[PDB]
């Protein structure tokens, strides 16, 4: 049939809950994550209320086709979720207790500015469009909101699974819509980042700095240029592990700065050679001697500045 | 039943509207984008007209099987859309208000000539094939054409979501077809393009220009050729965030020009060495001294010419 | 029900037509292409004959389950097509006019020997298996064979969409099968192939040829070997663009020849050094001087020979 | 109908059994694997009991819709399994022998710390949610738990397929849930890892150690830096064989250590040159002479330490 | 209804036949191959027998739901086949002639030890589980086993499509199962392997051998190490068209040997330099002179040993 009628003039309250069973396929590029969970729904339908000591027990079961069920959808899913109704139970008062198991690919924007020290809030937005007969409003039953303890996303610490109790009620295409924000909080657990990305990248840069204890222009050109190639090769090696964002990231700023340093090291190597060749070895020597301290110090300072700007 | 009959001899007007809920998976290579939206349909079916007084209730709800619904399809979709009828509402005059939520992978050609300063117009073409009994014509209800504020496509600014009100009515396979052009305007927001692509690429090129302050042929060969390798290695690194195109792009033209510059720098390095070896060091020195200014100037000029040609 | 009965002993003619709505996902590696088109079918089933006067209607509309429809399949599809019956129209003589919109991934062999100056004929084979009751034969209604003007395949010029009118009638597993060849002719458009693949590849090779104006064995080893690395790096860069083939392609023959040239250039560099070292500088000088003309000339000649062999 | 009623107040026991037909698509990155297996279910339903003599038959076959079947689901699947009921058989007492063939993509966490000498325990968790009328409990029929001998996962030795007989009975969303742990034990068989990964990687490192029999700073810089590039290039080559891991792996630790060794070799090469240049050739020579033994010994020592820490 | 009853105590014989329409998507990594074929089935069901005279025909057509059909499955498929019943024909004696068109992704292990001179036998295992009423046994109708002449797998010669007539009858989960082995024989046709992989790889190795006509340690270090980089770069280039295998392949053995040769060439270059430096130029010269013949000879010999050892 159609929606339940109101006692007075009130909207229908659909008590919702989401219990996370599985979390997988967090795609950093697509900004999507796959979820496998329970969706619990509860609402009052008077037309279904019954007498207990006349019925032979206290709670009866229905098929989805037999009764009216609210049309709940998710806002930020790519395709409609794959759902399987687990159970429908009517208490004597007429309260319906719906339960389904669903899997869905959820689109939630990600902010990689602080990579690999970034935290994310993954959203699952529940929605219900009000009907002509009556208005439908979503609510949160906190007893029904949780997550399985072994829920995992490799590379992340799963912080919390909560819901913003107060729904976002608004008008859309001339009709009322009640929205619910379910939040999955995750923070990045990237340990190997140091021995995998930073450390070998810094060793290559440090090798270039040995050109400050050499006067051989040929040896210096080989040091600075070949390390620059090794650095680029190393990025090609590590690119897989990085964000690929249209905005500047923290790790990306360090990498950019390392490119600047190779350029400055070339200028020095070039300058030192020109001065030597132009019979000014005292200046060439003082510049090289300064560079030995200037390069690490300016590097360390600029990194402190960067860290400060990002955090 | 079959389509509603005409009052006179007029075609049936189906008032359409698309409201963008989500936009995702813009594939630059496939020239496709995924969309999750509402499709609203409106027409008049006199056969469904009712007396609100005798019926008591002012709007009646129907199941898709119960009434006639026009067969609306999308022209530029890979497979048929995944749709879910949200609501069907009938008013006393026989006005039908249809609403469905659909997801679809839309094929729309992209023009990368101005990358990364390119703008795109994504198309969603609505179509209806006329029946034997009467002709069907599409129309645009602008109240029903919009987009959710949260609608995002990482790397792009979502400009507008509009529809070309005037349908494209034409004959096909001996029947009338009424087409509607819905347009999603996007412009690229690639800030990080400068520190990610251009700047490190220019530093490598600038390093090869240091061969103009050196007389060592061995050091110069290492500078020019090793930077050329570094440049190629760098492009392999950035390959991913450059579009694969059968036509010349703006970024592609800069990159091609940088390859030409490495070739010219080799010629110079070669020429300077030959002259020195052929006991003409005055010419060798004047060419190298000129190159120091010629190379940056000719580069800067050619880039101005390129920018002008593309914009 | 079962198939329509013959007036005499004649086969049933199914008039077919394919109208290309869209063409996408041409996979050069898989030798597959995706298509979205109309399939029109027309046959006479007298059992459906009606009196327009008695029925009140001039044309009767049926559901696919209501009437007999020939089992048309495609030979060269990955999985069965995704079809959506648009319309079934019966005229009083019993002529059925069927129309469906379908999407399918078609397997059609590709010949890359002339890449990037290759043209392809993409096939879509329609088939019908005859029944015991009567033989079924396919036919082409040319009024119903076409393609939308907007039909595109990035990197190709869509030449024509035609059908070989004469069906291929043959026996298979003790029954008659009537086959139809629909052909989509495409020719490659790769304007950017010259500035993207050939030109930078030729510049690298030309850099190696500068070793013919040098006597420094160390500088020459660096020129030849570093260019060889740059060439390999460049090919890894263009890998994607080139097709992966178990046969020799035109572009592939050029690339192979460029590898041979690097080897010959090494031999020269090696020979010139040995002669100089073995106190024969007059020969070393004459070989190097010859190489300056020999290398470009032999290269240009071998390319003319290759072009001739392939075209 | 609804669930079978209890004789007393006992829960319903569903005897389960999974027989592995095929194992494929072990995705090291996704931490998923695909499975094709039989799912056997057994329970007693008194309502189905029959006298074989009066009925004439020893066994009765039913359609899934005809009888009550428990709702068994898998916990750690991406989407619901693709199942096909093979057979349903009832014995005179009301015992039901259910059998289905299913395929499913299973999510099971993987531990790469000991790669390539790692072993994995793959989990397939069976679950049943209890109903209002009676509690449902899962059990293991070991006669029905097995695997086809042909079962393979390229690169692994399939050790065992077993089930933890004792179910995990617990409460969830106000109802009892009975869980079963099916375990597939696999151990990696990567022999080709030595000639494919380690040996060529060690040869490159050993080439860098030849700088200890050279006094040419230019030759030494080329040896150390060019091998460092070759090492990075080699890792890019083998990157596909190694997994993306947020934790340090054994192979990962060796690779990190090899990066440290290239850095130390640079320091030595740099130190030896500075001492020579600073007119201390006796120290330079003694350091280089020590390095010849120090480098292999410290390397061999640190690898023994690493192996010990990981095993 | 249920299965046909036996005349005497015999099992039911299901005559099978597979006719290959299309072969595509041979995935060397997944060890899977996609196939599009006809599956013909034939068995006797007396319940369906008729006198052609009284019943009004010779043969009659049934719907799959109307009659009993044996449950034939494939053992080595990832998911259940996509099948479409083409025809069901019952002859006067009750001989059922079933025909369906199916597509399936078939898992068949591959042996890359002889790559690219390998041959493969692709298996399609047909199976039937016996019922309580009677045992079911599979048989091969050779008239119904074939393949379309157009059947292709790019890079392979399709040798034969046959079936091992004698089924594999065995017990599983307390019931009889009858298995059939259908074999697709393919042999690799990788012509372009020589100019694409071997030849450029050998040229790089040969370039390293020029260090045997040089006394310049700096030039030699550049030759050996830069070619080693070029070799690795070339392997990254050919990575794609080489088997990723947990076992040693023929090509893999050649490639490993090439890595060993670069290491030995380094030792020589190192030895020759040390002897020269340690005032023993006569030995240095004799070693270098020997290596000129030793290297090609030992290489050519080891390749003959390998070839032999593998074929």
């Amino acid at each position: 049939v159609s929606p339940p009628p109101p006692i007075a003039d009130e909207p229908l309250t659909v008590n919702t809950g989401i219990y996370l069973i599985e979390s997988y396929s967090l795609d950093d590029c697509a900004e999507t994550f796959k979820v496998n969970a329970f969706l619990s729904l509860s609402w009052k339908d008077r037309r279904l209320a019954f007498d207990p000591v006349r019925s032979g027990v206290r709670v009866k079961t229905y098929e989805p086709e037999a009764i009216w069920i609210p049309e709940i959808r998710f806002v930020n899913v790519e395709n409609a979720r794959d759902a399987d109704v687990v159970d429908i139970s009517v208490s004597p008062d007429g309260t319906v207790q719906y339960l389904e198991r669903f899997s869905a690919r959820v689109l939630s924007p990600l902010d990689f500015r602080r990579y690999p020290f970034d935290s994310q809030t993954l959203h699952i937005y529940l929605i219900v469009r009000s009907v002509d007969t009556r208005n439908i409003v979503l609510a949160v039953d906190l007893e029904k909101v949780g997550k399985n303890d072994d829920v995992f996303l490799t590379g992340w610490d799963i912080e919390s699974f909560t819901a913003v109790v107060k729904p976002a009620n608004f008008a859309l295409e001339d009709r009322l819509e009640s929205k619910l924000d379910y939040q999955l909080r995750i923070s990045r657990q990237y340990f190997s980042y140091i021995p995998n990305i930073i450390l070998p990248m810094l060793f290559i840069l440090f090798i270039s700095w040995t050109a400050f204890w050499s006067t051989s222009y040929e040896a210096n050109v080989t040091l600075v240029v070949s390390t620059l190639i090794a650095h680029i090769a190393f990025n090609i090696l590590v690119e897989t592990c990085l964000p690929k964002t249209p905005y500047m990231t923290y790790t990306g700023a360090i990498i950019f700065m390392i490119y600047l340093f190779y350029f400055v090291a070339v200028i020095e190597v070039t300058v030192q050679h020109y001065l030597k060749v132009e019979s000014q070895p005292a200046r060439a020597a003082s510049i090289t001697r300064a560079s030995r301290i200037a390069f690490p110090v300016v590097f360390l300072l600029a990194n402190i500045i960067l860290a400060f700007l990002f955090f």
